[PDB]
């Protein structure tokens, strides 16, 4: 999830 977490931050 780097970067902008939002949303659904699963993964990276
Ligand atoms: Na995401």
């Amino acid at each position: 999830p780097r970067x902008d977490p939002r949303x659904d931050p699963r993964x990276d």
